[PDB]
């Protein structure tokens, strides 16, 4: 239970922006569609009824983590690129934390998408994938968001087969609790595997730890959803990546595109590419299929 006049005035007139009233929203509580530790998400309709993805933030009761939540991730209201998921609105009432409302993802998350053994997606089409998710990523970064998950599982398909960088502001939570580890020094559920070798050091995030995670990213693509470094222990990730050493090259990567990978692992994070960059050399590779 939720009061406004708690909160920021700021940050209530930012939401009230993008409010949906509790007579415009249905939500199928029985429809379970993902799992987070704030909350689960649920099929929904949106009033002409469109359908729609309502994430709970229910787990969050305490006003103090409510605001801080709405703050970080308002900004979303401001952001529009067709490789980013969009924010419908957000659903206040009178019992209950916000219900977030997203556009519904027909095709579900990007990892589970190809390593169904249905669809076995084509190189061709998995570069393609990978093209998307990097002019997403171009356009957070030059609005200067820094994302701090991304992966495979982070990334959404919707009924067009279009890309859409996810997890990040109002629908930001932790959706596949196995790739996130303590053993950092924060001592937070991090995704270690997917960090940049200085956010494991520093504790720090920025555009440039986004494309160590692109790469990374790349990889789970190439290799059609495996788990990076399988053999490498959380204790140890740090230390491997000191050491120099990094993912392999998948079977069916292409050359180039593993050489796009190693630069995004460059240990100077100035060294790697911008996604601008990244975007033009993977349109390339791309193009040669
Ligand atoms: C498989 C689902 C649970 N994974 C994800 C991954 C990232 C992400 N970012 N937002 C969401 C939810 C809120 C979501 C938005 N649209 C959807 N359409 C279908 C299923 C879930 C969502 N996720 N979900």
């Amino acid at each position: 239970h939720i009061d406004l006049s708690a909160l920021n005035p700021e940050l209530v007139q930012a939401v009230q922006h993008v409010v949906i009233g509790p007579s415009s929203l249905i939500v199928h509580f029985n429809e379970v569609i993902g799992r987070g530790h704030f909350g689960c998400v649920y099929h929904g309709t949106l009033l002409k009824k469109i359908h729609c993805a309502v994430k709970s933030l229910n787990r969050i009761t305490d006003i103090g983590e409510v605001s801080q939540f709405l703050t970080e991730g308002i900004i979303m209201k401001d952001f529009s690129h067709p490789n980013v998921l969009s924010l419908l609105g957000i659903c206040l009432r009178s019992e209950g934390s916000p219900l977030v409302v997203l556009p519904y993802m027909k095709h579900g998350d990007l990892r589970n998408f190809i390593r169904n053994e249905t669809h076995n997606p084509t190189v061709k089409d998995l570069i393609g994938f990978g093209l998307q998710v990097a002019k997403g990523m171009k356009y957070l970064a030059s609005k200067k968001f820094v994302h701090r998950d991304l992966a495979a599982r982070n990334c959404m398909l919707d009924e067009k087969f279009t890309v859409k960088v996810a997890d990040f502001g109002l629908a930001r939570d932790m959706y596949d609790k196995e790739y996130y580890s303590v053993h950092n020094k924060t001592g937070a559920k991090l995704p270690v595997k997917w960090m940049a070798l200085e956010s494991l050091q520093t504790q720090k995030f920025t555009t440039k730890s986004d494309v160590w995670s692109f790469g990374v990213l790349l990889w789970e693509l190439m290799t059609r959803g495996a788990p990076p470094y399988p053999d490498v222990n959380t204790f140890d990730i740090t230390v491997y990546l000191l050491q120099g050493r990094r993912l392999l090259q998948p079977e069916y990567c292409p050359d180039p595109l593993y050489e796009v990978m190693l630069k995004c692992w460059h240990p100077k994070a100035e060294m790697r590419p911008s996604f601008s960059e990244l975007v033009s050399r993977i349109s390339a590779i791309f193009s040669t299929f």
